[PDB]
């Protein structure tokens, strides 16, 4: 196909004070640039694997593109997750949805919150659609593995816990960037995707 | 081009009374040509995936592929490292290189034999070629990830941990199954792929 880095929905310095325009400057610009670039060869170097039959260069070639097509996946969700207009608490079928799966929309921020924070290393927090089972489900990937590839859960909302998410503003206090990031949740966008899960 | 069972080199039984003839059968009939089926399987859905530029499809089947597609690789290694002619010790290059790098025939066969029944579950054993380095090594690995594609080293020797690959015979004692295999190694396969190393 050609993967192409995608246009950000808003101004790098919309988030303020929440996220600051340095931040996702370099985030969008160099972290998710770089992973389409690295991508794009990979998915070339895998062409002409499958076409020799060279399996032993497919599996070699695994790392690379899990890594660099999670990091396209991860981040381009993550943008559109993200809005200067977000914040406050979701209404509707979505916000029914959380207090049934997990009591309150507070309570499911403490979890999510806490799986977040929780990560060890490099990683993201995810709240996922189940779909076999019909609720939704928290869930937290390594590095920059899928939720839905490795999982088979469908992303609604992602937070990213790389350290090059927070550390230029909130240092290593990764509890102060998730208190912030709440403020910009664009529930908008999580809800048109939970809706696209039901029928 | 598609992949194919290679046949056996030689019959069921020839390598009695050191891995019986029913072992023979199944490990080769049964579990392999399964490997070479959904390897098959799984590279036309990755074909198609990779078309489209579906990333989460690719990353959805590498588990997969590296399962079904280093069993394809482990095994056909393995039955060209066993062999009725086999037994005894190594010659030539090969035996001074064991020498100059684990110390004598006798600690390569400890090594290898402890790294083997060291696997905790399922995995293979490995004699490899260190190519940035020039030497022998050790290495083992789980289930059926292959030595190549997630090492880098060229597999020499590979010695199948599996239970099923001793179980029907020497039943939990893996050193009995590991103690019987030396007696049928095919050294000069071994020497070949190793002589094909250097130049
Ligand atoms: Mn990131
Ligand atoms: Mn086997």
């Amino acid at each position: 196909m050609k993967h192409s880095l995608p246009d950000l929905p808003y101004d790098y310095g919309a988030l303020e004070p929440h996220i600051n325009a340095q931040i996702m400057q370099l985030h969008h610009s160099k972290h998710h640039a770089a992973f389409v670039n690295n991508l794009n060869v990979t998915e070339e170097k895998y062409q002409e694997a499958l076409a020799k039959g060279d399996v032993t260069a497919q599996i070699a070639l695994q790392p690379a593109l899990k890594f660099n097509g999670g990091g396209h996946i991860n981040h381009s969700i993550f943008w559109t997750n993200l809005s200067p207009n977000g914040g406050g608490e979701p209404k509707g079928e979505l916000l029914e949805a959380i207090k049934r799966d997990f009591g309150s929309f507070d309570k499911f921020k403490e979890k999510l919150t806490a799986a977040s924070v929780g990560v060890q290393g490099s990683g993201w927090g995810w709240l996922g659609f189940n779909k076999e089972r019909g609720h939704l489900q928290i869930a937290a990937c390594p590095n920059q593995d899928p939720l839905q590839g490795t999982t088979g859960l469908i992303p609604l909302l992602g937070i990213d816990v790389w350290e090059h998410a927070y550390y230029l503003q909130y240092k290593n206090v990764r509890p102060d960037y998730l208190k912030a990031i709440w403020n910009v949740i664009n529930w908008e966008n999580v809800t048109e995707r939970y809706m696209a899960c039901k029928k």
